[PDB]
Formats: C-alpha cells, sequence, structure tokens
C-alpha cells in the first residue's frame, strides 16, 4: 500500500533529515514531539482518531520527503492536519485548526488576529504548505492505518473487555512512536498491535478451526517469528521513551 | 524534452475533455482562447515575453486530463502564471495575479476585495488548483522552446532582422493559436516557423558548404517534407482563426 | 497496446537505424523488403495469414530499439517468423522455420544437410536472435490488427464483398508498406485501409440518423480530415513505389 | 542495484512461493540448496568465485517475481550462471554449462549427448529461459557484491590475513544462505561478513582519530544496532543450516 513507501533501511537512515545533517537520535524526538500536538491540537475539534493517525503519517511521510530544516514543523501539522481533517468526513476550516495552534503552541503569547500581522503568513505559508505536501505525497488519497482488522478480529475471534480493549490503543502508539508507518503494512502492523495485549496477558487465544494461527486474518503473511521481531522492537522505543511509556506503565490498570 | 507531454491521437482526439461533450474545435477554441487570458493578461504585468510562453505551455497539458467545462482557463490562466512566474525569477503576488485577472475578465465589475469570501474563497483554490497543475505535469519544470533556437539559427545564418521577426513571430503562434506544444519538440517547432515566413516573404537562406542543411542545425532530423507537411497545417490553424489569423495579416500590412 | 509501439513522426525518421547511417526511405526501403522475407516466406508454411501479419508486428517493432546494419533483416525474419507462429497457438518446427529460409534466401544452392557443418554452427543463431527480440517486445505476444475490425465494419455498414476485399488486401500495405502500426492504433489504422478502398470502388455508405457518421461508431474520436490525411499519405506513400503499385494495380485487372 | 530490488520483510514473507504451496522455510531452502548447484557447480566450470557469486544474484532476485514450483532451480542456475559468466569476460558454451549440470545433479546417469532430444530441447530452454530473466530482472546484469567492500576495508585498516579470510569466506554465505541481495546494499552487507568475524575471532579494529567508527566508513548510513541485528540475524541464519554452518565452522579447526 502501495509498496512505494515501504523500502529497507536502505531509505530508513536515508531520509532526507537523516542526511541533511540531523541525528538519528533527533528524529524520533522530532517526530513524536510534532506527533505530540497532532494528538492534542487535533484532538480538540472532536477530531476522531480517523482523523489523528491520518495526520500522523500526513508528518511521518511527508517529512518522509522532506526536511525539517527548511519547513516549520510543529506548524507544518495545520499542514498535515489541513488535508487530513478535511479528507476525513469532517474537514474544517483555515482558522479552527490554526488558532487553537496558538493555544498548544503559545500557551502564553497574546491572543492572534485576523487582521493582525499574523494570521498571514500563516494562512499564506500554510495555506501553500497544503500544495507543498500531496505533490510529494504523490497526491493520493488513499491510507488505511493498521487498526480496521484490528477492531475486526475482536468479534469473531471472540475476544474480552481487556484484550480487544487493549488492541485499539497499540495500534495508535505505534503511529506516535515506530517508524512502522513507510515500512511494514498496516495489516502486519496489526497483529503486533493485537499481539501486545496476548503478550501481555498472555491471553494466547487459541488456534483456528484447524489449528491456524490467528495472525493469519488481518494478514496471510504475517508469521509467528517475524511478528516476534516487530513487537520485540516495539519494545524499543517504549523501552526508552519516558513519556507516554510510563502511560501504558499505568494504564493497564483499568480494564480487569 | 519530455515524452509524458508527445502523445498520439490522443491528439487532442479522445482527451477527458472528449469525453463529457465538447466539440473537437471548441476545446480547439478553448486552448487558444486560454491563452488570451495570459498572453493578453501577462501583458498587464509587464512580464517578459518568455515569462507567459511557458504558462501557455502548462494550460495546455494541464487539460491533457482535465476539462474545459469543469476547470475553465477562465481560472486557470492564472494558475499556471504562478509556477511559470516563479520559475523565470520573476513572478508576481497571488493578488496581482488574481488582480489582473478581474480587469481582464470582467473589465466592468467594481474592483474585487481583499477581506470578501468571494476573493478569499478563490485565495487557496488558486493555491490548491495551482497544486492541481503543480503535478500533473509531474512537476516537470523543466521545457524547451521554439523561440532560443530561432535565435542562433536566423543569427548564425545572417537573416535578417524584419524576417528574423517574422521567425520569433511565428514562434508565438504555435503555442497560443496550436498546440505544437504537445505535438513536436522545439528543435522541430523552430524549423516549422521558419519554414513558413521563408514562403511568406520569398526567401531561401544559402547554406552549408559541408553539404548538410540549415534545418539540420537545430536539429539532424528534421526533415524537408515535414517542413512543408507542417506549415500547411501551421498555415491551415490561422487560416480558419479568422480572428488572430487577419490580425496577422494586418500586421503585415505596415510591413512593406 | 499503451505506447512505445505509437513512436512520434519525430521518434521514426531518427531511428536508431538512423544514428548510424541509413535513409529514412533506406530504412522503410529495408522494413518492407524485410516484410517479404516474412509474408511470402509465411505463404510457404501454410501459416494463419494473421500468424504473419504479427510477426511484421514484431519484425516492425523490433527495429525500435535495435538496428537494420547490426541485424540484418535476412536473418531476422525467421526470428520474428518464430515468435509470430508460436504466440498464434501454433509454432513451427525449428528445422522448418529455418528450412524455409534456404528456399527463399538462397533459392539456387544444392539443398542443406542437417549434419553439415554448414547448418550446425549458424544453428544458435535461429535460437540465439529469438531470445533478442522475445525479450526485447516484453513478452508481449497480444496484439490487435485493422482487419477484424475492416470485417465487422463493412459488414455492419452492409459494404459489398469485392470493395471488402478491397479492403483486407490494404491492411498488408499499411503494415508491410507504411508503418501505421507504430503511428496509429489498429481501430484507427483499419479506417485508413477502408477510407482508401471505399473510394476505388466508387462507394459511399448510408450512415448514422443521429447526426454522426460510420468512422464515429467504431471509433468516436476518428475525423475524416485525419481519415483523409491518412488514405492520402497511405496513397501518396505508394505514389513512391512504382513497383509494389502495379502489381497493385494489376491485381484488379481481372477484377476491375 | 539499482533500486525496486530490496524488498521489505514482509514482502519478503509474501513472497511469490507463498501464493502457490511453498513453506516460508520451504523456499528458503530452495534458494541456499540452489546455491550449492552454483558453487560446487561452476567448480566444475572452474569459474571465478565472484562469478558465481553475481549467479546467485540472479536467483535470488528471479524469484521474488517467478517462482520455484514452476521454474526448477534444476535447470535455473545454468540458466543464471550463463548471464553471470560472459557478464564476466570469461563465460561457458551454452553446451558445457549444461554438460556440467549433469556431472554434477546426475553423477550416475550415462553421459549427455550433442545430438539428443533431450539434448537440442534444452538447448533452446537455456536461450529462452535466459530470456524470461533477461526481462525478468529488467535487464540489469550489473549487480554489486558484499565482498569489494570487506577488501579494501581490511586493507585500509591494515588487517591481518587470517582474519581478513573471515571477512572474504562469510560473504560467501551471505550469498547463498540468506537473501540479504534483496534487503541489504553491498555498503551494508560487507559490514555484516566483518562484524561476526570480530566475534568469532574476537577482534575490535580501532580505526580513524577523529571520534568516528570504521561501519562509517565503509558507509555513512550504518549502525551498531543494526550492525548486531544483522549479526545476530545472521547467527541463527546458519543455526537454521546445520550443513553449511559447521562447513564453515570446522575450516576454523583445519585452520590449524
Amino acid at each position: 500500500n502501495n509498496k512505494r513507501w515501504y523500502f529497507t533501511r536502505e531509505q530508513l537512515e536515508n531520509s532526507p533529515s537523516r542526511r541533511f545533517g540531523v541525528d538519528p537520535d533527533k528524529e524520533l524526538s522530532y517526530r513524536q514531539q510534532a506527533a505530540n500536538l497532532l494528538q492534542d491540537m487535533g484532538q480538540r475539534l472532536n477530531v476522531s482518531q480517523l482523523t489523528i493517525n491520518t495526520a500522523i503519517v500526513y508528518m511521518h511521510r511527508f517529512y518522509m520527503i522532506q526536511s525539517f530544516t527548511r519547513f516549520p514543523g510543529n506548524s507544518v501539522a495545520p499542514a498535515a492536519l489541513f488535508l487530513a481533517a478535511k479528507v476525513e468526513e469532517q474537514p474544517k476550516k483555515l482558522e479552527h485548526v490554526i488558532k487553537v495552534a496558538h493555544t498548544c503552541l503559545h500557551p502564553q503569547e497574546s491572543l492572534p488576529d485576523t487582521r493582525s500581522e499574523a494570521y498571514l503568513q500563516q494562512v499564506q505559508d500554510l495555506v501553500i504548505l497544503e500544495s507543498i505536501i500531496l505533490q510529494t505525497l504523490g497526491f493520493e488519497l488513499t491510507i488505511d492505518h493498521p487498526h480496521t482488522h484490528v477492531v475486526k478480529c475482536t468479534q469473531l475471534v471472540r475476544a474480552s473487555k481487556d484484550l480487544a480493549q487493549t488492541s485499539y490503543f497499540m495500534a495508535t502508539n505505534s503511529l506516535h512512536l515506530t517508524t512502522f508507518s513507510l515500512q511494514y503494512t498496516p495489516p502486519v502492523v496489526a497483529c503486533v498491535c493485537i499481539h501486545l495485549a496476548c503478550k501481555w496477558s498472555n491471553w494466547e487465544i487459541p488456534v483456528s478451526t484447524d489449528g491456524k494461527h490467528w495472525w493469519e486474518y488481518v494478514d496471510a503473511t504475517v508469521t509467528l517469528e517475524l511478528l516476534d521481531e516487530l513487537t520485540h522492537e516495539f519494545l524499543q522505543i517504549l523501552e526508552k521513551t519516558p513519556n507516554r511509556l510510563k502511560r501504558i506503565w499505568n494504564w493497564r490498570a483499568c480494564e480487569a
């Protein structure tokens, strides 16, 4: 999906920011961070999770071709979130996602204005950034974040209120932490996010009718061994990110 | 210089503009006409002659996937007059790019307003459609011209100025009037606009002592049969344009 | 099918064979002549009429990347007369494909021997070139013809038989003689071999009650200007062959 | 090289062999095994080790667009063992290339015959299937190796001979056994065949007096986390290979 956005490490560390003067150590902090206002400055205009992830790849992949060394990242979200929030059924205005920005961005600075010198180059650059983004993202409109199946595997397999309830949450975090966006397809990235529930509670969901593994539904190539490796990797960003890690450090304190 | 902008019939014979219900002559009118809101529009902006020619090139291509009924050149022209502008190191303001359209399209309706929805509405559109064209040409800014060669070709051979004018002046017709931009190459178009005046003035340029001809310098592929072969279409393409033709005919009234 | 077969007029007159030093008419002389080692050869093998036509399509195509100077048609034909065969659900023996060449090429030397040093040597060559062409053509077996339309088209409009013959025969000149295969599409070439015979017999097809013409049904893009242009070009291209023309003129000496 | 050749992991799970009916380990068994019919097979053709190394590369890529079920390595090796040959200045005869297969594959069946249908038949195949791959590989004969770096890298630091051997020798397993050819780059493969002996031999090569490491010279993209990632991966990849692992391991037993 579509196998153009998924390349080996050849283009992982080859990213514009991974060679245009930004140490790899300074990328999963740049992404996340700017991906933290997405889930907040976005999580405001009743933005569905739908609208939050679309813009979570509308930055990851956008900066995939672009750079931070010449683009307002924190103020690029309006760009990723202009097409994102607009693409999804509930689009918005030129200010709605740019006024609260001043909230989330400038939590102290004075009020903004439509007449003020501000709101001009904001509705200049940002308004034009929309031009500057789609064309790198080939004008596409197809993005199925690894969820739809995770939200589809629950029932038919008959999960519970603590495993399937734990399912929603692993996909998202893989959108605000790991680079599985432009490396692993949404399905394969689902068996892992579903895996971190039973790889937690040890709820090894029994085989299928004919001794078939549950990770064969979200994809036909999802293998245990590889899948094992893909969740462990998730134990890489969580292991050190001292911000959200503590969230899941205790967020599992209220299902049972 | 690029293959994706050379097409069989493909002519425009079965363009997307065909598919809806628009006469071949109409889209043929649409194009040439569309240049009038671009040639006579950029004439207001005091832009470089070459600055506009590149613009017509975009419109001709832009509608090679779209349609004139849905996306009217009426507004499309200033859109293409932005990508070309910047590229030729002297662009203009999106508001003046639009502040030429009003006086050009509606030269009687009151002046437009910077703080009206009727301006702000199309405000993002000229930077949204600017993308719709920005990508439609596969971000292919690089475009060769039948003018530069005409210079050297008539300068290397010691052609006169009054005739030289006929060389350049004819170049301006391949784009606006005809669609030679999408049918032939710049080193093969300049050889048409030269073998057309050669008759008009009743000339014959004494050539090479090497054994080659002068239509071989701009291009060693160019032919003579085709030179006349195209001259017939070329002339004919203005031979049925009773608007732009005569004005060309009158341009040669105070010539001799 | 798509493109890369439908070369431009620019992309034909300056073929890779051009680059060495071969006249457009000469390579055009080579072609048709090379085509003679394909229809008047396959006429020996009792192969399907369309089975050979496709080969000239292969021969015509093969030289769109190669040369007549390197690979002389003399030997390429049995190669292209092999790809066509198999493709047509009916191949031929590698010895019989080659035991057709001698009697055509060398009609004077005593019979060849399968166990002679003169035979084993060139043995791989018909199995070497067959790959050079098999793979250059992207294993594109699927190729349509301007006959199948020619058939129905003259039945669907109720054209006569004698004229219909005049239709079919004309395909063998559009392909063998001209290079319309690489300039237009089968539904748009057959209308040239039909709008050329249509006159010869002195006909006029009563048409549509909507206001459209009969060249618009088989193809809604086709034109008359273009139709006559190509019937004219076609005819004109035969005004430069007083060799096969007369033979063409004599072919209806019994049918006049 | 050069692009479109390195696949992802899940993409390396979802091989063509999956869709037909081959176990993930099974297709993996085919490959490595097929490499045994390239090394100890070409050793009969006496060809250069690097002449064979290129051969495995073609097989490894070939089946990411073909299949192991249809096209058996039994003949696929001599077919790919021909493209490598010629590409190296010293190829071998089409008759011997296959008359090396028999003596390797069937060391009991009677000697082959030059004038046998069993010889003439697979004669055309080795020039037909050679074409299927000539086209399959996007005519990319050019393929780089994880050796070239290993040499210089061990020269630039002045490494010893015993250690170097461990470097070079290890490259030859990176190809045959694993699929690093479609997963990694030569400047990232040579760094794997070095980071394995570094442990095996008990080494660590002090480098550059800038503060930088040596895995930045062979490749400025390479990582240490990744270095173990593959070095760990590798080790496992031979653990499942109880054949070539020991055979590699025993080389350091007869190595004194």
